[PDB]
């Protein structure tokens, strides 16, 4: 696949559509996220496309090189730690991220996986307790989607 | 992968879980859907995992070997031709399929497409007329999801 799309949803109101394009040897991923609290708010991957129980049900972070969480600009990181997206006043986050470990095809593929906007914001493995280290704190998942092909 | 999972949703009643599992050189496919009328209903891969516009925007039968409408045990068939399921008085339809054209990894991997209930019977492309041998003649699209890499 050279395209992907996801379409957020959850028990309250937060909700969006997120694009994803092979574009060279990258992924660029773009699109808006409505219905947020104003500030940062954890933005990932997660394992499974499975949505049998909500969001709760899409596993812990993409992990395939079983790494510690991180900032999507470090090298330890989860595959799907893709960092915090920003919501304004009006409770609008527009989401524009390059990112080198994610892809559309192979190994990393994250078609079939699950996007999650967080509660809150992601302390990016810089927290220094244990759930720093696995989610960054980020909390519960507010909407989720699978990842789907598109045309 | 192999094993993955879809939610089946929609604007009305029907609502379902379909579950799929690699075995040997075929998918199993089991699970349930509710809130269907009784009798049979055209159940299909659709080609793309977006649902933006609901289960309009999955597009029509994944058909990446660009043969007309069949039923499951034809060879002129699309590969997203599962044919029908059968929801009995009560509307409960129980899912348990054995497909070998369909996977869940290679060139004619499902993850990340959309499976549609539809609202007719599928008429397995023997029909009579032209709609037949695009559709089955399926009708409305009930309720759909994105199937994704289940655990
Ligand atoms: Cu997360
Ligand atoms: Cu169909
Ligand atoms: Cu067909
Ligand atoms: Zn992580």
């Amino acid at each position: 696949a050279t395209s992907a799309v996801c379409v957020l949803s959850g028990d309250g109101p937060v909700q969006g559509t997120i694009h994803f394009e092979a574009s060279g040897d990258t992924v660029v991923v773009t699109g808006s996220i409505t219905g947020l609290t104003e500030g940062d708010h954890g933005f990932h991957v997660h394992q499974f496309g499975d949505n049998t129980q909500g969001c709760t049900s899409a596993g812990p972070h993409f992990n395939p090189l079983s790494k510690k969480h991180g900032g999507p600009s470090d090298d330890e990181r989860h595959v799907g730690d893709l960092g915090n997206v920003t919501a304004d006043k009006n409770g609008v986050a527009i989401v524009d991220i390059v990112d080198p470990l994610i892809s559309l095809s192979g190994e990393y593929s994250i078609i079939g996986r699950t996007m999650v906007v967080h509660e809150k914001p992601d302390d990016l493995g810089r927290g220094g307790n244990e759930e720093s280290t696995s989610t960054g704190n980020a909390g519960s998942r507010l909407a989720c989607g699978v990842i789907g092909i598109a045309s």
